[PDB]
């Protein structure tokens, strides 16, 4: 019985930037005060996780324990800890929602500052340290979550509850892609019914904005990719245009708007591009059209506009984690993929083991991949 | 009696880009129909006058006369005009409202497509002729108002009656500058009480801001500008804290994040300069700020900011005549002024004539200087 003792785990470590991980052996901390220790029992992987491995990310930290989209069952609690208890089912979010900061209290955001200057920085807020061990050397934390691992130490503000029944090989992408796309459409656009959408990038994001526009009533659900074989999937997770920027001379945004006869009612970056950011920008109608940035750019990447785009009454927006606060709301999610109101399954194209994450990084380049699921036991 | 006939009056000539208007005898057509021809008593000029007077408009047309803020009293209309007539007093405005196309009718917009195919080439619709001439030659209209004349002819969706008793050398100002303010706040970003907010630019613009936030309900008014002396006169106007950027080694935008412990709920830019426009949108708060670009605005230059700005939950927006619809609201803006529930008079800082139209000019760089009004029978 683990309560208050170390554990020793695999878990999947990254030394150097663009190097294979090397699955070790590592030593898991037990939880201090507000610390929850999760059995991690399966973990997805995204963009996210390779642009920190590839060495782009100027926040990235090595020696380092990647991943933020898991779900699992809660081993121990640190002391103070309420919301949850060993034995519940969760999913940890990069995410945090402590419900009393500033930012919390306001109503008016799901961002949340509490935990962040320790997680930015790959430690904990309890003592500033590392929960992870190898031979005695720290190994840092990712996101808050370091969830390639079959044991992870997080904060218990970044914790979300969720139904016991639930599968964790599917609600596992309710930690980022899945509620990111849906968010965008729900809660920062506010996609009304009848409304045009343009959705720059086919991706797991890509799609997830296309079931959201496609369950709040959006008419044309216009699909942007540079690969064209990404539309015949696109098609059921509701996309029923498309247009291949390379097919056509002029920028995509006039396109767009030809196609639309002044452009969209909304449009949607999900890929991370800033000349396609103002592209979605551009491509939006006068006089209300509004763009939602979901991708994100590389440090140092601007994007740009004229400002006589905003001023006839373009929007430019950008969203967080869908604008969902993660303890109360992935839940919620959870709810409604069980009731089989969202898809979640759809959205995963392989399944692995946590052995094999090497080639599960590979397939982010396949143009058919979405995401792959690994199964930490093995 | 001069309807049906051709009138001779005074009007300020503008023959070529940079020089001195000149002040001459010129002949005004009678209206033909859908068109009003206006005794136009007092008009007042801005930068977008002389943006086009100095040739900052590489497709601007001469000869032509210039002015587009001006009250007057109608002489005579033309055939099938029903809203207006004889007598009636009225504000000719640059923004027409013709209620009937696809953007008057969306309710989502201001900004009406009707008649902009003749006013944009200073022509009248009816035949695509100017009725301004000199001593034979074609005068061209401009922004469809044409206002530095004792008479002008206009479009009737252009044309807004207003009370009559109200002082015509006052309200000449609410056909552009104080309604673009006003509703910037009030319309375009719906500034809730205790809102803190920052204004960039101090001129007319910047004041009629200012008077639409202190009428909100804002607590905090921080004013920005870089001539010190514009704080004194702002004061009345609803600023109650300033900071010049002169004064500070950092980007003004981080002085203001530090004033507010985070930033903004609104930000203004009433400048037109769009270094400043990315400075007010960096001065928004985390997680709900909003900036708009308050005026047209500004030509080729482009504004600029990094994604991850809108990501974490600021909002990029614009105005254009403060989201008013100008035949219907121009006229409660003047009930609102003549219930003493907006300023007007306190905006005007010279009373000059026609004849000193390139005084008036001169003035626009005056830094003591805001709105010059212009009595047209000298
Ligand atoms: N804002 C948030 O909270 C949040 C959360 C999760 C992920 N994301 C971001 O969303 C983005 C997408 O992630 P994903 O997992 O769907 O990625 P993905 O790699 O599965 O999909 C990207 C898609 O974009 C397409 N693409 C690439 N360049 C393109 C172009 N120039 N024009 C049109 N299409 C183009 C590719 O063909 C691919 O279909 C990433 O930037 C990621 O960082 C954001
Ligand atoms: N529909 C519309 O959007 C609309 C209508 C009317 C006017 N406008 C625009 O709004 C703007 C204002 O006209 P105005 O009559 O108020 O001009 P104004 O010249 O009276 O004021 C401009 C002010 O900005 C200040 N300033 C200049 N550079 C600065 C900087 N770098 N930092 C801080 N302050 C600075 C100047 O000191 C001055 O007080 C103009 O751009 C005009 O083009 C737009
Ligand atoms: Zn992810
Ligand atoms: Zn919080
Ligand atoms: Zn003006
Ligand atoms: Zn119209």
């Amino acid at each position: 019985a683990t309560q208050g003792q170390v554990i020793t785990c695999k878990a999947a470590v990254a030394y150097e930037p663009n190097k294979p991980l090397v699955i070790e052996d590592v030593q898991v901390a037990p939880p201090q005060a507000g610390e929850v220790r999760i059995k991690i029992l399966y973990t997805a992987l995204c963009h996210t996780d390779a642009y920190t491995w590839s060495g782009k990310d100027p926040e990235g930290l090595f020696p380092c324990i990647l991943g933020h989209e898991a779900a699992g069952i809660v081993e121990s609690v640190g002391e103070g800890v309420t919301e949850v208890q060993a034995g519940d089912h969760v999913i940890p979010c990069y995410q945090a929602e402590c419900r009393e900061c500033k930012f919390c209290k306001s109503g008016k955001t799901n961002l949340c500052g509490k935990v962040r200057s320790a997680t930015g920085v790959g430690i904990m807020m309890n003592d500033r340290k590392s929960r992870f061990s190898v031979n005695g050397k720290p190994i840092y934390h990712f996101m808050g979550t370091s969830t390639f691992s079959q044991y992870t130490v997080v904060h218990d503000v970044s914790v979300a509850k969720i139904d016991p029944t639930a599968p964790l090989d599917k609600v596992c992408l309710l930690g980022c892609g899945v509620p990111t796309g849906l968010g965008a459409v729900w809660n920062t656009a506010k996609v009304e019914p009848g409304s045009n959408v343009a959705i720059f990038g086919l991706g797991t994001v890509g799609l997830a904005v296309a079931e959201g526009a496609k369950t709040a009533g959006a008419s044309r659900i216009i699909g942007i990719d540079i690969d064209s074989k990404k539309y015949e999937t696109a098609k059921k997770f509701g996309v029923n245009e498309f247009v291949n920027p390379k097919d056509h001379d002029k920028p995509i945004q006039e396109v767009i708007v030809d196609l639309t006869d002044g452009g969209v009612d909304y449009s949607f970056e999900c890929i991370g591009n800033v000349s396609v950011m103002r592209a979605a920008l551009e491509c939006c109608h006068k006089g209300w059209g509004t763009s939602v940035i979901v991708g994100v750019a590389a440090s140092g990447q601007e994007i740009s506009t004229r400002p006589f785009q905003l001023v006839t009454g373009r929007v430019w927006k950008g969203t967080a984690f869908g604008g969902f606060k993660s303890r109360t709301q992935v839940p919620w999610l959870v709810e409604k993929y069980m009731n089989k109101e969202i898809k979640v399954d759809e959205y995963i194209t392989h399944n692995l083991t946590l052995g094999e994450i090497n080639k599960a990084f590979d397939l982010l380049h396949e143009g058919t991949a979405l995401r792959a699921v690994l199964d930490t036991s093995k």
